[PDB]
């Protein structure tokens, strides 16, 4: 196993694709869908299972994000959430499954304690957690949220919320991507790339998660992920190791790039910015 150098990439798709996707199917068989050895038993344990949409996709113990725990209460600082490296730093993103209505407390409650300024929505539109325009204040425990601003483009929509707690408040942007279809992965890559690139811009700068979330936080939020790292990395090397990056992706959050045809869709991007 080698990275594969930008001269060689087309190439290298082609060789994939032949017979039918076989060595590409073959490859992306190879790739366990979990790291052999790293505990999910926290995910789980009796009064967390409900909290999880797919019961085999779970965080890993040592990188779920912890929410403050209260001692008495068995669960209190469980999500389904993983911290994920970004390319220039670790615990840059959190991988999370879009709330179910149960844990959307939970969800704002991470939001709150990470400091998270941007969240990353991949699916339309799965709970809406947010206000809507004709019921502008939500109130989960003693958080608050009220939306501030909407704003509908072609292939995403940006809305700004207030956050909350006892008078302290943040500003929080939600980057949500619409224009994913309903089955399979984009036909075309450019509106996912610029989306990417646009999500990078408006980033906070300090040290706080940007959280990124899709069905089961794996499938398109690992495409994501994966693109925003690749992204970056062929503007300062001439190579590129898609494979290598979903073991590592696999090894901090089970089932990233849940799919052949994710994974055969990076290659494509890829390709698009070479
Ligand atoms: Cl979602």
């Amino acid at each position: 196993h080698m990275p594969i150098s930008k001269k060689s990439f087309l190439q290298h798709v082609e060789e994939l694709c032949t017979n039918n996707n076989l060595k590409f199917q073959e490859e992306f068989s190879e790739l366990p869908k979990f790291l052999q050895d790293l505990s999910s038993t926290d995910a789980d344990l009796p009064w967390n299972r409900a909290k999880n949409r797919f019961p085999n996709i779970k965080p890993y113990n040592n990188n779920r994000v912890k929410l403050i725990a209260d001692a008495s209460v068995p669960g209190s600082d469980y999500i389904n959430a993983s911290y994920i490296s970004g390319y220039l730093c670790p615990n840059e993103f959190i991988a999370t499954q879009g709330p179910l209505p149960g844990t959307v407390g939970d969800f704002w409650r991470m939001v709150w304690e990470t400091r998270a300024k941007t969240l990353v929505m991949l699916t339309q539109c799965c709970h809406q957690y947010w206000p809507e325009d004709n019921k502008p204040v939500t109130v989960f425990g003693d958080i608050v949220i009220t939306k501030l601003m909407e704003d509908v483009q072609i292939d995403w929509t940006i809305r700004d919320l207030k956050i909350e707690r006892h008078g302290d408040c943040m500003t929080v942007r939600q980057c949500n991507f619409t224009a994913w279809p309903e089955h399979g992965v984009p036909e075309n890559s450019a509106p996912l790339i610029h989306f990417v690139k646009l999500v990078r811009a408006s980033r906070a700068h300090d040290t706080t998660p940007m959280i990124v979330h899709s069905s089961a936080g794996v499938g398109r939020t690992g495409v994501f992920i994966a693109l925003d790292h690749l992204t970056q990395h062929i503007n300062d090397h001439d190579f590129v190791d898609i494979y290598g990056l979903v073991a590592e992706l696999r090894s901090e959050r089970m089932c990233m790039v849940q799919n052949l045809a994710q994974y055969i869709f990076l290659h494509q991007c890829i390709l698009d910015l070479l």
